[PDB]
């Protein structure tokens, strides 16, 4: 089963852009992998990992930093129906 939904539920792989205010503090949004979700009292925290030139970061973030309105949520498994029988 599924359905259409808005950034439904933060899952690990999703990609969105995380905000990350650089050096020169310019509120930037780098391409981010989800890769561990957290709650703390309603603080829902990401492990998000940026990926674009970079050896290695990996740093949680929040959601007002994941801008869903973004995501890409990961394509696992072909998508495609299966006329079900016998249920």
């Amino acid at each position: 089963g599924s359905s259409g939904s808005s950034g439904g539920e933060i899952i690990e792989g999703c990609r969105l852009p995380v905000l990350r205010r650089n050096q020169d503090n310019e509120d930037e949004w780098p391409l981010a992998e989800i890769l561990s979700v957290k709650d703390i009292s309603g603080r829902k925290l990401f492990y998000v990992h940026y990926i674009d030139f970079n050896r290695r970061l990996d740093e949680w973030v929040t959601h007002e930093r994941l801008d869903l309105k973004k995501i890409q949520f990961p394509k696992k498994e072909a998508k495609t129906p299966s006329g079900p029988s016998s249920g």
